[PDB]
Order: C-alpha cells, then sequence, then structure tokens
DNA sequence: TACCGTCGGA
RNA sequence: UCCGACG
DNA sequence: AACTACCGTCGG
RNA sequence: CGACG
C-alpha cells in the first residue's frame, strides 16, 4: 500500500508537448531549486534538446503519433526495487513506431499506455512485502487513475507476457488515457475530450447488446481492438452480408462447417494486394472486422468488380451493428503467402508411432532418412573445402548475414577482418586465399564444423522437404468430397521432386500441438480446377459429419495453420484414429460461467450501473488473469509421464491431452485451476506427489541403461549421435596434417621490397628498425590483453588503436599518401602488415591476422594477379555487403573444371 | 570451264613432310600460323625440323614461340586455341564431357584474278569446343571437317569472271564432290551440304551467298587399311552414310530427301543412355483422328518412362525431371513426352511412324542411345512480332479497336521500362540490381574465369556500368556511367522501333504435345508451368477457364492463327512447361498452325485477354494447285542404282550419285527469301493478308520451306512465271514506309505496321528520352586527381621527379594522341584491324609508359601484374587529370581499372567498413543479393 | 537486296 | 552485332 | 536448497 | 525481441 508513488512526477515546469516531456522524463538516466525551465516545443531531433529517432519525434510532435499506419508507443518497463524500506522502478522505454490497431486509429495512439509489471502471484526474487497483498497491487492497477506525463491512466487489459529479465512471470497491462491537464470536458493531441474507459469499452463492444456474455470472455474479446492490424478499406453497410447462419454438416449433426472464415468479393483482395504493396492478390486473409475474426478467401465465383465481405455467426465474437466506420474497415493481420518447408516436430513423433501400422518399419524410415541427411551434410562440407568456389558458397548457405549487413551497411570488422568466422572466410577467400593452403583458414573452416556437429548433437531435427505449415480454408462451394482436401501453391515448392500443387496422392495433414491419437489425419489430396485460383491455402470439405479442422486438436478456419505432409514414407504406415471419449475433468477445473448481466445485477440499471458493472468485469479479469498458468507445467508433466509410459494413447495420456487441451482456452473460457486442483489431480489419477524425471533425450549424451527404446530416444542417441561422433573421429583424426601452412611467400613481399631499400639507405633503415621495433611492442600488448577473460572485443579494439598508432622525404609521403582520408588504405598499412606477418606468422599468427588481416588480403590479391589475366576489383566496403555467391557459376564453372 | 578448273588445283595447304609426325593438332595450328604469317610451308631457306616438345605441348603459344624465334615469323599471332580445347586435342581423342573438338574453315573468292591463282583463299580456324552428334561420337571428331564456301551460283556483282562468265558450277561442285581433299595429312570426302546464309567476306582476304559442307576424313597417313585419334581404320563415306542410313532398307525413298536426312546425324545432341531392345516399342500406327479422315494427331511425338525423364535430369544436371524433351533416338526425330500413366521404375521408349525417319533396325547402341537436343524447361515471356501483327489485324472483329489497343500498350511498356530505369538510377545499389537484371553474363563469366576485359575496363557495357559502381562512382554523379546507360536504352529503343517487338507479358513461346490420354476435347488446351510466370498484375502457375490464342512463326494465312480454350486437366498436372493439343478432332490444331506439328515445333502461346478478345477465327485456307511452277524432283534410290546394277559396287556408286545429285539440287538458287519479301511488300501495298493473292503467296512460301526435304525445283522462270499469271504480272514492288528509319509517306500512316512504327512508337521513345535526360552530373571528380595532385607537389619541390613527372604527362598526350588516330577517327570505323584489335593496340602503347628509390615505390617491382603498382595509378590520375573533358572515352577505355582503384581508396573512410580487393575469378563468381537490395532500401526510406 | 521465330556461345 | 544449333 | 513453468507460425 | 494460432 504505501504503492503511493512509483511513477514519476510530474512538475509544473505542464505545458510541455506530450513528447517532450516524457523525453524530458527520459533525466532518468538521475537528477530529481535548480534553474529548470521550460526552454522554447518547435524541436524536431531530440539531440537538440536510447534515443527515439527523428522520424517517431517528427510524428509524435506534428503527426498526433501516427504515421503510414504506425502508432508511436508509450511502453514502460516496471521491475521489483531492490532496496526494501517502506516498491517497482520504473523506467519508460523510448518512444518507438509500433503497428497500430482499432483502438488507437479509433482514440488516438497518445491516449494508450502499456507497462510490463512482475506478476504479483508469483518465486525467490519476490521481495517479502511474498509475506502479505496480490489483491492490494490488484486495486492498485484497477481501483484508480494513474498520474503520468500529465493524464490521467485507467487499466482496461491485461495479459501474459512470460517469463522476462529484470527472471520471473510479468504482465502486459494496458491503460487508457480518460484526463489530463490539456483535456477538455464534455481532434490534436493535445485538444482531447475525456471519456471513461468504460465507454471507451462501451464502444468496442456494444455492452447494452451484449450482457449475456460471460463477462470473462466478453473481456477477452478486448484483444481484437488491440490486435496489430494494417487498415485496409471502410465497407459500406450496403456492402456487407451478414449470413445469420454458418454453413452446417449436410449429415444434420449441427456442426458448423466453416467455423471463422467467409468470402471476400475479388475486389476488396485487389485493394489488400494494393495497400499492402503485394506482388500478387492474396487469395485469404487472417483479418479483423467489425465484431468478426478470423479468415477471409476470394470468392471465386465473384464476375463483377463490386466490393463486399461476408460475415458468419461463428465469426462474429459479439452482436455489433457495424455502423462506425472503424467497426466497417477491413483489418489485415497477415496474407496467406508463399510456403516453405517445415520439417517434422518431436511432438508428432509419438502419435505418428501410435498410429503407424507397422511401428518397426517406420522407426527405420525415419531412421534411414536421418543417417542419409545427416551423411549427405558432412560429406558436402568435405567436398566443398576442395574448392575456394564451392567453400564459399557452403559457407555462405550454412549462416545468413544478410540481416547484419543491412543493418549495418557493410560487413563489420573487429579490428582486421569482420566479426563473424564465416565472413572472414569469405572475406579473405574472395582475395585469393585458400583454406586448404593457408592454415588460418584451415583452422577457422574446422572451428565452424566443429560447433556446427555440436549443434546437431543438442537438437535433434528430422527434416521432411515435403512438408509446410499452411492457412486452412473451408471448401464454401462443396466440390471437395468428405476426406479430400485441395492444395495449390503459388510457386513451386522445391524439393530435390518440384510441386506447383498437390493432385492424386494421400497427406497427413495436424495442427501443433498435437496430443490426442486423433491430432494427425491421413486424407486424399484432390485439385478442383473450380479452386485453381486459390493457393498457399489447404481447404478441407464442408461435407460429412464433423468439420476436418475440429479433428485436428480442436482446430478451425480463423487463422488456424495445419501442418501438412505428402512425403510418400511418412505417410503411407498412418492409420486414422476415431476421436477420443474425453473423461470428465470437472472435478479439478471449475468453470466460471457468471454473465454481465449477472454482474450488473449487483449494481442495478441505467448508464451508472452499466459503468460500475464494466469497471467490475476489469478487475476481476484481471485477479483471473493473473492466477498461476500451468500450461507449461502440466504440457511438461505430460510429457514425462507418456515417455515413462511410452504411450500417448493409454489413460493416463488420454486425461493428460484433455487437461491440457483445456488449459489453452483458459482465459476465454473462464476455467479455473490452482496449484490445489493440480495437486488433487495427480494423486487421483496420475502418479500423486512425486516429481517426474525428464526424458533422457533431453541431454546431450544417452545417460540410460540398454539400448535405447523411445522414438525420440532411438532417433537422437542410436542413430544421431554414432554417425555425428563418426565424422568427428574422422574430424579429430587434423592430426594426419603437401599440406595447409602458415607461411606464404605472398605476404612478406612488402617486406622483402623494402629490406632491399634499407640495405642501401641508412635513413630508410632507421624507419624500417623503428616499425619492425614498434609492431614488436604491439604484439606484446596482444599476448598481454587478448591472450584476460574488460570485454573481449574492447580488448582486441584497445590494441588495434595501439597497432594503427604505428605511423612513419618522398619516401613517406609515398607511403603515407596524406591525401587518403583512410590511413588504412596506403601503402604504410601494406608494409606494416606484411613486416608484422614475416615477424610473427609462426610465433603468433592470431596477432597478425587479427591485426593485419584486411591489408593481408590486399598484399594476397595485388600478388596473385597476372598480366592480361582479368583485373582485381576494389569494391567499397557497401558495395561488397550487397552481393553474394552465384550458385549457377559456382556448378558451372565447377562441371568446366 | 577447263579455266575454272585450273584455278582450283592448289586451294588447300600444302602438308610438308618435316610435319608428318605431329599430331594432328599440331599439324592444324602449326599450319595456322604459316597461313597466317604468310611463309610457305615447303620454305627451304627456314631449315624447318619437327620439334620433339610440340608432341607433349599442352599450350599452343608454346608450339608458336619455337618458330618465333625464326627471324621469317617476327606479325601478331593468330587468334589461339583455348588450352583446354588444345589439350583434349592432344591427349583427349577429340571428346570432353560430349564437346568434340571441331575443325572448320572459311573460304572466299581471291582478289588475285591470276589465271594460275587458287580460287578461293582459305582460312583455318581455331580448334574450338562444339556440342557431339552421333555421326561425330561413333567415329570421332577427328574424322569430320566443315567449311564455309561461296555458292557458285551466286549472283552477286562481287563474284569473279572466271565463274560469273563461265561450266564453273558444275566444275566447282565436281571439286567438292568428285574425290578427296588432302588436308593436314588426311583424306577428305564431302557428304553433305548445306545453306549458311549470307556472309560477309574475311576482312583479312560484300555479302555472298556460303554454303556449309561437310567432309569425312576416309584416310590419312597414320591411318590403317582394314580407336585413338592417329591410330584410325580407313572407312569410306559411302560406308558411314550406309551405317547411319540403313541404305539397303531405305531405296523406296527419294534420294534428295534421303539426303536431307543426313542432318540427323549430325544434329548437335547430348548422349543421354542407351536403351536394351526389349525397352523400345515401335508402334506401326500413329494416333489417328477418331473421325476417320487418317489424320494423324501425335505427329512426332511419343512417350518416354518416367525413369527415363529421370535419367535425362540426372545426365544434363537439371533442377527437376523435364515433362518432354527434343531429341533424336535411331531414325526417329521429335518429341518424347513422361507417360503420366506409368508407375513402375522400368526404363522404357517409344517410336511412332510419324516419328521415324527411316526404316532404322535399331541394332547399334549408337541407334539405340536416346540424344537430347533440348528439354522443356522454364518459360518467359513473349512479345509480338512483325508477322503476327497483320494477321491479329485481318481477323480483329473490331480493326480500329485493337489497332488503337496494341499501340497503347506499346506505350505503356515504354512508360514502365523507362520509369523503373528512372527509379533505380537515384541509388547506386538499386541501378547495380537493375543493370544486372537487364542482361546475362554467367556464361562469358564462366567460360573465361573472370570478367573479360578490353584495355582498362570489361568488355560489355553492362559489367562496366556494375565494375565501376562497385567502386563507389555514382550514375547520377559521373557523366561517363550516365552516357553508358543513355546509349544502352538507345539500343534498345532502336530495336522495338525496328522489329516492333512489342512485350505481351502473358505470353510464352512453349513446345507443343499432343494429348495420348485422350482427356481434352478439341478445341481445348493445357498448359501448367513450373514455377510462378509472373505478371505486374497477376501471376499463373497454370492456365484455366479462359481462351488463349496459339500461333508458329512464320504466321501467314489468317488461320496460322487460332483461338483455343484453357482447360487444367488434373491427369496432365504432371506435363509442365508445355502445351498440350487435343488429339480428338478432325485435324490436329498443330497442323492448323502454319502446317506444325510435334517434333521440336515451339507455339506462341497468348494469354491476354485485350489481345484474345477480339480474335475471330478463320478457317483453313483454300490452297492453289502450284504444280505448274514448283516440280518436285521425286527420284527414288532405287532408281537412280538402276543406272549401276546391283551389289556392293553399284550400291556405293549410287550413294556417291546421291550426294552429287543433291549437292547441285542444293547449290541451286533459292527463292524462299524473294518470294517472302515479295509477298510482305504485296499484302503491303494492297494492306491485306486475306485477298487472293495473299493468300497463293502463302502457299508458295510454305511450299518452300520444305524444299531440300521436299525435291522441290523452283527456277527463275517459274517465279517470274508463276507472277504473270496468279498476281498479275513479273512486278517489282515498293518497300514498306517501315523499311525506314523516318516517316517517308505523305500523309498519316495507313498500314498497322507503319502506324505502331511511325505514330507510335517514333514520338514515344522521343517522349521517353526527352524525360529520361531530364531526369539525370559531370565528368569531372576531383577524387581521381588525387593522385596527380599529389604528386604535383612532390614535383613541385624536386626536379628529379619534375622530369619524371613530365615525360609521364608528355608521353600520354602522344598515347591519346594515337587512340584518336586507330580508335576515334570515323575513317578508320572499316579497317582490316577491329575495333578490339585497335584498342589493344593502343592499350599496348598505353600500358609501355614507366618509370631512385621514388622509382622503386612507384613500380612496385616484386608485383607480376605491373598494373596493380602506384605508377600505374599515377599513370591513370594524370591521364584524368588532363582528358577528363577532351578525351572521356580514351581515359576510361585506358585507366577505368585504375580509376576505380583511386575510387575506391579515396571513399574509404576510417572505422567506416573496409573495401575488398577481390581477386578477377572471386569477383566472377559473385551476384547481387536482391533481398539486400530491398531490405537496405526499407530501411533507409 | 535473297524470310521469320525459338535457343545458346562447350 | 558476329558464331553455332533448332522449328 | 532440493517442487517448478508448453508447442507451432511468421516477422524483426 | 515483436506480433499471431
Ligand atoms: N521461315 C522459315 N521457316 C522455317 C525454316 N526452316 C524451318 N522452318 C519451319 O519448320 C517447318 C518444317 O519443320 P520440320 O519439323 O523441321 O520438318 P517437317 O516439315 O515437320 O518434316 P519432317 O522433318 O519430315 O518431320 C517449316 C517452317 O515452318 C526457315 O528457314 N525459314
Ligand atoms: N500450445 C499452445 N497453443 C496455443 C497457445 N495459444 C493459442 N494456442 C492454440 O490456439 C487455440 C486457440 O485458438 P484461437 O484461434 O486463438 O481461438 P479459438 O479457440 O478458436 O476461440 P475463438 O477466439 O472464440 O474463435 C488453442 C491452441 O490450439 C499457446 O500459448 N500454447
Ligand atoms: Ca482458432
Ligand atoms: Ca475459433
Ligand atoms: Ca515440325
Ligand atoms: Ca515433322
Ligand atoms: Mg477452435
Ligand atoms: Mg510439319
Amino acid at each position: 500500500a504505501a504503492l503511493r508513488n512509483i511513477w514519476p512526477k510530474f512538475p509544473k515546469w505542464h505545458e510541455a508537448p506530450l513528447a517532450v516531456a516524457w523525453e524530458v522524463t527520459r533525466f532518468m538516466h538521475k537528477v530529481d531549486s535548480l534553474g529548470l525551465k521550460y526552454d522554447p516545443s518547435t524541436a524536431r531531433d531530440v539531440t537538440d534538446i536510447e534515443k527515439p529517432p527523428n522520424d517517431v519525434f517528427v510524428t509524435a510532435m506534428t503527426g498526433n503519433f501516427e504515421s503510414k499506419g504506425s502508432a508511436v508507443v508509450l511502453s514502460a518497463v516496471l521491475d521489483y526495487n531492490p532496496d526494501n524500506s517502506p516498491l517497482y522502478l520504473v523506467k519508460l522505454k523510448p518512444l518507438m513506431f509500433e503497428q497500430g490497431c482499432r483502438l488507437t486509429r479509433r482514440f488516438g495512439p497518445d491516449r494508450f499506455f502499456e507497462i510490463l509489471i512482475p506478476s504479483p502471484t508469483s518465486s525467490p526474487s519476490v521481495p517479502p512485502v511474498s509475506k502479505q497483498a496480490v489483491e492490494e497491487v490488484i486495486q492498485w492497477l484497477t481501483m484508480g487513475q494513474h498520474s503520468l506525463v500529465g493524464r490521467q491512466w485507467r487499466a482496461f487489459f491485461a495479459k501474459d507476457a512470460g517469463y522476462r529479465k529484470p527472471p520471473i512471470i510479468k504482465e502486459r497491462v494496458h491503460f487508457f488515457a480518460e484526463t489530463g491537464i490539456t483535456f477538455r470536458p464534455d481532434e490534436p493531441v493535445e485538444q482531447r475530450t475525456e471519456f471513461k474507459v468504460s465507454q471507451m469499452l462501451d464502444w468496442l463492444l456494444q455492452l447494452d447488446n451484449n450482457t449475456w456474455q460471460p463477462h470473462l470472455k466478453l473481456f477477452s474479446r478486448i484483444q481484437l481492438g488491440l490486435s496489430k492490424t494494417y487498415a485496409i478499406m471502410t465497407l459500406e453497410p450496403h456492402q456487407i452480408r451478414h449470413h445469420k447462419t454458418d454453413l452446417l454438416s449436410p449429415s444434420g449433426t449441427g456442426e458448423v462447417m466453416n467455423d471463422g472464415v467467409g468470402r471476400m468479393s475479388r475486389s476488396v483482395a485487389k485493394r489488400i494486394r494494393d495497400v499492402l504493396g503485394l506482388g500478387d492478390v492474396p487469395s485469404a486473409v487472417q483479418g479483423r472486422f467489425g465484431s468478426a475474426k478470423g479468415m477471409w478467401v476470394i470468392d471465386v465465383d465473384d464476375t463483377g468488380d463490386e466490393d463486399w465481405i461476408e460475415t458468419y455467426p461463428s465469426q462474429r465474437k459479439w452482436e455489433c451493428d457495424f455502423v462506425d466506420k472503424h467497426q466497417r474497415t477491413l483489418e489485415v493481420r497477415s496474407v496467406a503467402s508463399e510456403l516453405k518447408s517445415a520439417g517434422l516436430n518431436l511432438q508428432l513423433l509419438p502419435v505418428l508411432e501410435d498410429r503407424a501400422r507397422d511401428k518397426v518399419k517406420m522407426r527405420q524410415a525415419i531412421g534411414d532418412r536421418l543417417i542419409n541427411d545427416l551423411q549427405r551434410q558432412f560429406s558436402e562440407q568435405k567436398h566443398a573445402l576442395n574448392r575456394p568456389v564451392e567453400f564459399r558458397q557452403w559457407v555462405y548457405e550454412s549462416y545468413s548475414s544478410r540481416a547484419t549487413r543491412v543493418s549495418h551497411g557493410r560487413v563489420p570488422f573487429l579490428a582486421g577482418l569482420p566479426d563473424s568466422q564465416e565472413e572472414t572466410l569469405n572475406f579473405l577467400m574472395n582475395s585469393g586465399f585458400d583454406p586448404k593452403k593457408q592454415k588460418y583458414l584451415q583452422d577457422i573452416a574446422w572451428d565452424l564444423q566443429k560447433r556446427k556437429c555440436d549443434t546437431l548433437k543438442s537438437k535433434l531435427n528430422i527434416r521432411v522437404g515435403r512438408s509446410a505449415y499452411i492457412y486452412m480454408i473451408a471448401d464454401f462451394w462443396g466440390v471437395l468430397e468428405e476426406n479430400e482436401v485441395h492444395v495449390g501453391f503459388s510457386s513451386k515448392f522445391r524439393d530435390e521432386e518440384s510441386f506447383t500443387l498437390l493432385s492424386d496422392c494421400d497427406v497427413l495433414v495436424a495442427r501443433s500441438p498435437a496430443h490426442f491419437p486423433s491430432d494427425i489425419q491421413r486424407v486424399r489430396a484432390v485439385f478442383k480446377p473450380e479452386l485453381h485460383s486459390l493457393k498457399d491455402v489447404i481447404i478441407f470439405s464442408t461435407k460429412g459429419d464433423v468439420p476436418l479442422a475440429k479433428k485436428l486438436s480442436g482446430g478451425d478456419y480463423d487463422g488456424d495453420m495445419a501442418w501438412v505432409c505428402w512425403d510418400p514414407e511418412i505417410v503411407d504406415g498412418f492409420v486414422n484414429a476415431e476421436m477420443p471419449l474425453e473423461p470428465d475433468l470437472s472435478r479439478y477445473l471449475k468453470k466460471d460461467k457468471t454473465t454481465f448481466k449477472q454482474l450488473m445485477a449487483s449494481h442495478g440499471t441505467g448508464s451508472a450501473a452499466k459503468e460500475q458493472t464494466t469497471y467490475d468485469m476489469i478487475q476481476k479479469s484481471f485477479h483471473f488473469a493473473l492466477q498461476p498458468n500451468f500450461l507449461g507445467m502440466c504440457t511438461n508433466y505430460k510429457e514425462r509421464l507418456c515417455y515413462i509410459n511410452n504411450s500417448v494413447s493409454n489413460k493416463p495420456a488420454i486425461i493428460l491431452s484433455s487437461l491440457v487441451g483445456n488449459l489453452v482456452d483458459q482465459s476465454k473460457q473462464g476455467i479455473v485451476f490452482n496449484e490445489a486442483s493440480w495437486a488433487q489431480l495427480r494423486r487421483e489419477l496420475l502418479g500423486g506427489a512425486l516429481s517426474l524425471p525428464d526424458p533422457m533425450y533431453k541431454s546431450d549424451s544417452w545417460l540410460g541403461r540398454g539400448e535405447p527404446t523411445h522414438i525420440i530416444d532411438y532417433l537422437k542417441f542410436s542413430i544421431a549421435r554414432p554417425a555425428i561422433d563418426k565424422e568427428l573421429e574422422a574430424f579429430h583424426n587434423m592430426k594426419a596434417a603437401d599440406g595447409a601452412h602458415f607461411w606464404d611467400p605472398d605476404l612478406a613481399s612488402y617486406y622483402t621490397f623494402f629490406k632491399e631499400i634499407s640495405d642501401k639507405s641508412r635513413s630508410s633503415a632507421l624507419l624500417f628498425t623503428t616499425l619492425k621495433n614498434r609492431i614488436g611492442e604491439v604484439e606484446k600488448e596482444y599476448g598481454r590483453l587478448v591472450k584476460k577473460e574488460d570485454p573481449y572485443p574492447v580488448r582486441v579494439n584497445q590494441v588495434y588503436e595501439k597497432w594503427c598508432a604505428i605511423t612513419p622525404s618522398k619516401v613517406i609521403r609515398l607511403l603515407e599518401l596524406s591525401f587518403l582520408a583512410d590511413r588504412e588504405m596506403n601503402t604504410w598499412a601494406l608494409l606494416r602488415a606484411s613486416t608484422a606477418f614475416k615477424l610473427y606468422y609462426h610465433k603468433s599468427p592470431k596477432f597478425v591476422w587479427q591485426m593485419a588481416g584486411r591489408q593481408l588480403a590486399y598484399i594476397k590479391a595485388q600478388m596473385t594477379s597476372r598480366p592480361g589475366e582479368g583485373a582485381p576489383a576494389l569494391m567499397t566496403a557497401f558495395m561488397y555487403a550487397g552481393l553474394m555467391p552465384d550458385k549457377k557459376f559456382t556448378k558451372q564453372y565447377v562441371a568446366r573444371l
């Protein structure tokens, strides 16, 4: 309680633009009758007054916190303050641009403030102040306004942000600015009318027509207003087709067959392409529209050019009138785009094996694939090392630097070589060095492969080229039969056969996470020309008793993606399983069903009652949301117990699958599940208080007895590790080495050159001896500071600074080339590198290459040039970074040779 | 004409006794030098003897160096064979990885008209690689020799009199075919000839029609009477042809048609695999029309097993398995498509009668080897051409509409291609990406193992643009780079206004195939792509539920473009990058397309709705009977043999008769060109491709393309008579106005081509070039003068340095003046020395400019490539200082390389990254990263 | 004054 | 442009 | 002390 | 880290 002054105080020193106030307050970095005064508001860069970029600042000052659909964000991080004298330390983050949302577009980003705060229901770090208290924290966040940068902030939403480092579990809480110093009673940022959270929520959800909803679920729908989305277009009432019924089963079971998905007209789809700047028209988008959320797919039957969209009951999360423009605006979160290979995750393996007709054969196949994959990998690197052009291509494919190059506009350099080992190899190879000839490169290439082996031991990867995660859609047009799916691609899906569609074959579909044996299903891919224009989506039938998506771990067509696999080896043994009869767990899982109406009865009728009920929902929902979550604990418990049983289909496996199936829906479903319910369910149905071990596959080595038997144990320890160990032993054998050597007669060329001049001139000899000596001093400082585990980059740079200081008559002017702004590009730099190489190449080779790699590459390129054999090119750092190896050149050139 | 016969006795270079020991590659390349340097190979004054070193040479320069020691050879050496070729000729038995070493010569008429002078001058070409063929694989590339020779029936004014005024044609033909020709130790006998078109005479020795003639080496000094290239067995041309054609079983064929099938043995192909007899299904009947017309519906195409397709992918290194290949297999020629019904794993192929061009037993393994000429591969956008436009207008439901559209399309296509280059020009990273996507240099880079240079810059203008931007030059700040981009665009505009190749995004040229499986109804076609076919608005992986136009070039009849319905059949989904026509109906759709079929024909396929939707199909034309003018010589091989009798001697004589008779037939003047041009002019002046004269001439040229294969005789008199009796007289029509570069007509253009070129293309091109010229910069760049400044300051305080600096200055103007004479002089534009040779001579003079510690420090003599020393930097800088405005082309072409070096040196900034000095080879293996260009620009904006 | 279209430069 | 195939 | 916190998809 | 299921 005495939680009475957590936020920074606002002084009357109170007329500053909101952006100016927050950035000035950001002083916190820490000064509390000094003559502080309001300097003369029109700044366009923060430096003029951990830094907000100017573009953000201009939009904050002049753009009303909005630009290109991006909103400036008032985000803050709160962490427990160490001192425990009679709580949190606020750290207002820099102003940043984040994608906007319905609520910020309708009321203004400046009126929204988001914080990351430690959960009060959490852990040793939690201060004793643990001895209380949660009600007091929740009251602090909800019951009252919060003053900050001259605005009164009220809380209206909370969501789990997960474990965060000050590690503890932190909540994201959202606040709305209801009033302020610049605010007006009953629009620019400064001239803002005062609006209560209760009205802001009533605008979004139209509570008067939704009091029948469980308030917990209603509260969860607030997330639609905060969904970060691209505003595409606004549609007119006569352009919106609200259906009053979903597509239902033809078998009369009553099941909804298009849960979450509707059609849009082809023109609407075109506007999406135009607004988002997309190479083609998207077949389907994940979006929001009024109360509706889910997927929209092009009506392949739309021949006109008129804009329209439909909604369905399964999509509309609350009764909406769709009157306000912002409730009629199509909002896209993502579009169905070109697919990539998915591989096979380990959760799928137990179910795949559980459903195999021949478990021994299915195991044998997965293992033979992995052995074939690892053997290919090891063999390809060995072949690549033989030729620089081939090794450059392999080194480029193993690690991606484009992100690092784009952010820097160049390959970043530490001292005389690029930061990364893979860039050091390519850079040095581009200058003519050979890994099989220059030991320095040989060693580097040895590290990377040795580190690559260590990455394989840690993580088991079964990669299947013929798999992909794909948005799921339902078949509005009735062309697909119950067990048929349609899959066409927007481009070539490449597997070392290639595909543009799937036709006349079986496929597996699943959703991750898969738990029940039926959470994977085998189906027949049939390409229907009627659907040819829908690409990068998989289309399920709308016939049959139950929608196929429902079978995929309770899936639907509202944004769900399916794992789709058409690898014939993985598919052919699979035997479908009926959906499981889920046990009754109500003894352990209590559902709070209280409706908004029931909440209101406590207060009466009319605006005053409704507003009270609304702030009630918020506080109660905050309590629920802050209750410790057990999804992860129970998921891990299931993994450990199913491992022990080697079963995913027996009685405890179904129980745990049903349990975790309800723990994901916890916020929307109002499911209560505390520590005591977990202890009771374990005691009565599982292994009681016993703490379960971790599966053996969770460590790098087989620490068990006898040969591994669990499929994941078998693949990681009986297939993968022995193969990896065989390559490592081959690599360890190195000892064997007509070999790679540090010495390169090319790199001493400048040294020998200047030695001949020095022998005939005393004046030049003195400069040479000085140079030789100063280099010696720096090599001793490298031994001192580099060979000292303050940080390693800093220490290398420290020597590099001393190295670059080694500086030098027509001879001096020709050596120094003063007109060059970058002294590392003059002839003295070459000479220094050559002389250092000559004197320290065998004693201390890393010093020479780390200090002078850059110039050694220059010397090498110069020396290996041959008259009339083409021209070496001197690339600028920027232009060098934008180039990549040409895969076709390597294959074509290698074939010729 | 025995005066011609006199000048036809010492045409080939003599093979001296001192070179008999030489391997053929030696004899060839040694002979080439003697011929190029004007030294007599039997000159006794030189004391010539075989150098034993030549037998082990791995570089031709090593052999020629020995000759250049002699004073007689000390003129620039002739173009040299690449080293891998030469080694292959010396130790590889003339074959490497499916490539054959080729022996070729070019002949031109001797300008000397002495009665005793050689009629022709010979230039042996350097050994080279070309793809092999069945005949070179079966008998060895070293036994084949091909020449280009002037056609003795040429009527050009340039023909000497000894032939033009004389029995000369009969004497030349007899020279070619009567007996063996001695050359490099071997006896060569002609066995095939084909038209090689109009060729300019070599400068070393007015276009003339030349023939390509192929000789087989029947024997030679090292040959053995009845393998390595040197130990070869005697073999007669008559026998080699019998091996190819199995003449005993083909005497029923017209001998001229039989002769034309020799091309199948010479077709350049990749040998894939050899199938066993039991894997080969010879069909006795083609797929026939279901309506009983007898018409063949799969003319030239058959099925292969899925495993055969896989082997093709493997052997050729393809990304995926190709649905269809163009190939040869024994006597069969045509297309083979994967059997979509094949689920086994057994190798097999099938042949049809329409594919088999002679009766072949398929016993020999070389007659059982699938050979691939080409595969159906990823498609690209096509465009219109001058032949389609009049037919598209003829068939248009609204001529005025289509006319106005085609034009407005040309206009918008020009605007997008100018607007994309103008945006890209604003940032160097973006222009580089645009230049890289503009052209393809991968092929050249892979062959030379680097970017080839001419003097101080890459040869390509595209490579030069990127090479100089890679060193930091901006194309909006340096005029030399702007000028290069300008010239490049002009050239493309010139091509548009000359060829009117209007781009149509939704169009492609696609191999045609027939539907073996009966799923396509008549007038339905199936098109699936192997990957996304992009068009700015829409992208495609297949075509479904739309109308398409299909056509073949040459298109002449109104019905040579056909509008049909694209229907995607899931049964055929695995056949990609081909267009499949129906095998139902009375006539195969392929036949309607200028008489086409499925043996390698490609169709122009258009699915652009604005172009498709106005088109109205025409019915097939009522063709005239032209037998009065086109006379087919149908003489069979059997009939030829009756002149001689039966048995092996008779057959051998008949075979050589076929050859000589077919040479005479092949050397007769061809009228395809004249009659096609006549049709163009007539249809132009009438502005009609559908009236009676248009149909007659379309039917005529339709017959003359088939000429050599059909035995059609059509002489000058018959052309005249044909024009007289059917076409209103033997006239000489005006050239269309669009043949000229500016509008020479009166008033507004009337013909659609005139309209598009002169009303649309020309004004728009001048408009774009006006706005492109306004969206763009100086020659000067202070950075490039940094070294020049640096050294004036030194040489302002040193007399010795100043003397050096002045000699450099003076000698640069010396070479500059030489550049203005050899390259700049418009007079030198035509000279025996071509542009590259003239540049190099100036470059050599430039590189000859050459510099005590200051000299050592400038020279860096330990560097093997003096062009990388600091001197080369000072030289380029000074030259730039002096001539950046007066002679920009000179500075950049001589010193561009070092200028690039100085620029990258000067623009480097401390701690702002490191410039990278790439090796020439490593530089050529890199390509722009499109994903980097887009990611970086987005961060910038 | 004697053709056009598709590919490729081993 | 030149050279080499092909339709 | 010692129990004990999930999978997948895209982007950055 | 940032969204999303
Ligand atoms: Ca869902
Ligand atoms: Ca749902
Ligand atoms: Ca043909
Ligand atoms: Ca044919
Ligand atoms: Mg659901
Ligand atoms: Mg034909």
